[PDB]
This record gives structure tokens, C-alpha cells and sequence, in this order.
């Protein structure tokens, strides 16, 4: 069912992720960590502080779809296990852990309705790394990707 990522994306807030990489997405998959550079991480540091989920939406840079979703479960971090990112390193803030809500890709061309008023409604696929999308915008393009049976989002829902 959608009923338990319903509740997950409940006043949530929605950031666009964009890695130059397959390699780093696959590595945040498998160790449910995220870095970025240190603008983009001072935002959602905030944002982990004002809202009770903070989701990550992530596309690969040239590939034409977004790779999955996830909900930061704490502020940025220093000092781990130096995460063996594919640079494309100091430049790099602190990791973030994250719980994957869903795995699964979604092409561009299926999200081509929505737009998002803080990118001036432009096509959600269209923004910066960091880019704020807007909670109804961002609802919506999450409730787009085919489910992720793998994942049981009771945890999830303790960690709020």
C-alpha cells in the first residue's frame, strides 16, 4: 500500500539531489549515507531541524531519470569511515544518514506534469543540486515512483 509513505511525506520537505555519478548513488544505497558541498549542506541542516521529514530526491547527472528517494535521519556529521566517493574531498561537508523510502528509478518523462514554484515552475527534473521543491510538488513526484516492496517503512516511521 501507499498509506504508510503517505504518512512519511506528510509536511515533509523535498530536496533535488544531483550527482555527476552512478557510483555515489549506489554507494549512499548500500551505506545510507549522503555528502554535499557545504551550501547545500548548511540548507539541510536547517531543514532537518524545521520539519518532521526531510526527503532527498536523487537523479544522476545526463541520465534522464532520478535514481530513488530518501529521509535524512540526522544533521551532517564529521568523522566516520572515509566514504570512498567517486569525486568528480575536503571541499565535501559532513555525511548525512539517510533511510531509503524507495530504490526504484523514475524516467523524466513520467514527471513532465509537475512543476515546481520555487525553481519559477519549471519541470522538477530541472534544478541544482540542493533545490528545494515544494511540498505539494514534491509529494506528487515521490507518489510517482513504482513502489519498493523491499523496504518497510515501520521503522521509518519510529525515527519520527
Amino acid at each position: 500500500g501507499t498509506s504508510k509513505l503517505k504518512y512519511v511525506l506528510q509536511d515533509a520537505r523535498f530536496f533535488l539531489i544531483k550527482s555527476n555519478n552512478h557510483e555515489n548513488v549506489s554507494l549512499a544505497k548500500a551505506k545510507g549515507v549522503w555528502s554535499t558541498l557545504p551550501v547545500n549542506e548548511k540548507k539541510l541542516n536547517l531543514a532537518f531541524r524545521s520539519a518532521r521529514s526531510v526527503i532527498l530526491i536523487f537523479s544522476v547527472r545526463e541520465s534522464g531519470k532520478f535514481q530513488g528517494f530518501a529521509r535524512l535521519s540526522s544533521e551532517s556529521h564529521h568523522g566516520g569511515s572515509p566514504i570512498h566517493w567517486v569525486l568528480p574531498a575536503k571541499m565535501l561537508g559532513g555525511v548525512f544518514k539517510i533511510d531509503w523510502i524507495c530504490r526504484r528509478e523514475l524516467p523524466f518523462t513520467k514527471s513532465a506534469h509537475l512543476t515546481n514554484p520555487w525553481n519559477e515552475h519549471k519541470p522538477v527534473k530541472i534544478g541544482r543540486d540542493g533545490q528545494e521543491i515544494e511540498l505539494e510538488c514534491g509529494t506528487q513526484l515521490c507518489l510517482l515512483f513504482p513502489p519498493d516492496e523491499s523496504i518497510d517503512l515501520y521503522q521509518v516511521i519510529h525515527k519520527m
